RNA sequence: GGAUUUGACGG
């Protein structure tokens, strides 16, 4: 790269840093500058400085010039995509294409640009799939072929609370033929090559994204999943099942199998359950990686016979699982009993017995689950009662949120334990961003109204402080909604005392309006008669 | 306007 080329692209960049140029002129300049990359796309896109300018040009230009750049760079696209800088240039080209998805006039021009890219990739895909940078480019490209532009953490595939909520039970048409063509190229390697794509972090990530994009496309899922699992009616022979089972503790493969189980059609799921997982459930649940596969398996069980097999292998070991930091397995099994309507009472009672070994300790089931890690990690479990000031346990509180969705017939120990907690522990729970969710789930349960009222009364004197919390303010709302006139007035009176500070907060204005705190202060008789009418 | 599992990811 000569200094004339450097100066040219740097001067373009400075020209955009100044806003002397209007939007229409800018996109024309972006297109002219792309022409200066012809015949040296690789050198410019992989330059550690100019790559950034090229990103700006690709996202600022119009569709025709973008497609011309993609067409002219296609023969070097894999090398660009596998470069530490060039990969961001490649992804900027994809993001820029994605901005035209909503334009129906753009369909065939986009499809042709995707074809030129997919064809060079399919010709030689395996090192790109395993490449730290190339794997990102491929994920984005797969998403674009599906027609999704909006980056989703889950698609790429990070954790998200939405995926946890889905696991715990709490669109543009795209270019379907291009997605199928690209993915089939990624999968047409030998069974032995596939065995190592399974355990390579970057190819596993590519295949995870592809499987998520194929959700509900059962005829494609039934073709692609047997290729990934090397077991090409869907049947897993005994020796292949052994190899799948033996790789389940690998960090890369375990993430892949989580996604397989999430998208698997019924027949394919049932075969994996029977041939791979059955009789190994507890061993896999104690492994630092495979236990997340078991969580996915549990969450997607299909019928009551499977629920019975899962309960027999795992419920006797609820205590072990909680002791060893595997509470998500327990949470998944409890949640799916609720969905499959099977073993509900057995799951709730097994959880109590796992946490409370003696009859007398059962009154403490709520505190111990709220602080699950402190209780199981403490020096002397016979004297532990609380963890003053500590942040409550996320998965323990999610378990409790699921508990309070059962029929009250199944969870009497939990209702009694929660409503028995003394005022200071209940207020501490309400002030916790996880504990507040437990209280709200109880308030929404079919526990008796007198039991709800008993708990709400023990929050009296603290509604003002709670309203100032971002999380606690929702709890004030839901207490208020569940109250009679007398307690609504008490809550309204407490918010009145902190009305100045409360209006400063993000939630304050909405809380003050929903409870009509101004009307209570100014016309209390009219406020009460409107409240008593609700 | 709200916490988000115990095991991965970039010039």
């Amino acid at each position: 790269i000569d200094p004339e080329t450097s100066k040219y692209f740097s001067e373009i960049a400075n020209l955009f840093d100044s806003n002397e140029v209007e939007l229409e002129e800018r996109s024309v300049i972006c297109g002219n500058a792309l022409e200066e990359t012809r015949g040296r796309e690789y050198e410019i896109a992989t330059d550690y400085i100019i790559s950034h300018v090229l990103q700006t040009l690709l996202e600022g230009c119009e569709l025709d010039q973008l497609c011309s750049f993609i067409r002219n760079s296609a023969s070097v696209f894999p090398a660009i995509a596998m470069d530490r800088s060039g990969s961001h240039v490649a992804e900027s080209a994809l993001k820029s294409l994605a901005t035209h998805l909503e334009n129906p006039d753009a369909y065939s021009v986009i499809e042709e640009a995707l074809h030129s890219i997919c064809k060079v990739i399919v010709d030689n895909p395996l090192d790109m799939m395993c490449n730290c940078y190339g794997s990102h480019v491929l994920r984005r490209l797969l998403c674009l072929c599906k027609g999704v532009s909006l980056d989703s953490p889950e698609l790429y595939g990070a954790k998200s609370s939405k995926a946890l909520a889905k696991r715990l039970n709490l669109p543009h048409q795209g270019f379907p033929g291009m997605l199928t063509y690209l993915l089939s190229g990624l999968l047409s390697c030998s069974r032995e090559d596939m065995k190592y794509l399974q355990v390579d972090q970057y190819s596993s990530l590519v295949l995870q994204t592809a499987l998520r994009l194929m959700l509900k496309q059962d005829e494609q899922l039934l073709e692609i999943i047997p290729l990934i699992l090397r077991c090409n009616g869907f049947h897993i022979e005994t020796n292949v099942a052994k190899e799948i089972l033996e790789s389940m503790k690998d960090n890369s493969f375990s993430h892949l199998v989580e996604v397989i189980l999430e998208v698997a059609p019924e027949s394919l799921y049932n075969e994996m359950f029977n041939k791979v997982f059955k009789n190994s459930l507890f061993e896999l649940s104690v492994d630092r990686c495979a236990n997340f596969v078991i969580q996915a398996l549990i969450s997607h069980a299909r019928d009551q016979e499977q629920m019975g097999i899962m309960w027999e292998e795992l419920a006797p070991r609820f205590k072990d699982l909680l002791e060893q930091g595997k509470s998500g397995v327990v949470a998944s099994l409890i949640a799916v009993s609720q969905r499959l309507q099977s073993h509900e009472n057995k799951c709730c009672e097994a959880l109590v017995g796992a946490v409370c070994s003696t009859n007398e300790s059962r009154i403490s089931i709520l505190p111990r689950l709220l602080f699950l890690d402190y209780y199981f990690g403490c020096r002397d479990k016979s004297t532990w009662e609380w963890a003053p000031g500590a942040k409550m346990h996320v998965m323990g509180c999610l378990i409790l949120q699921g508990i309070f969705k059962f029929s009250s017939d199944h969870i009497q120990p939990y209702i009694t334990s929660l409503t028995s907690m003394k005022a200071e522990y209940i207020t501490e729970t309400a002030k916790d961003s996880s504990g507040a969710r437990v209280i709200e789930a109880f308030l929404a349960s079919d526990a008796a109204t007198k039991q709800k009222r008993r708990l709400i009364i023990k929050l009296r004197g603290h509604f003002g402080e709670l309203s100032l919390h971002t999380s606690g303010s929702f709890t004030v709302e839901k207490c208020f909604d569940a109250c009679n006139l007398t307690l609504r007035e008490a809550i309204a009176s407490e918010l009145l005392d902190v009305k100045v500070d409360l209006s400063k907060t993000k939630q304050g204005p909405y809380l003050l309006r929903k409870l009509d705190i101004d009307g209570y202060a100014s016309r209390p008789d009219q406020w009460k008669s409107r409240q008593e009418a609700k």
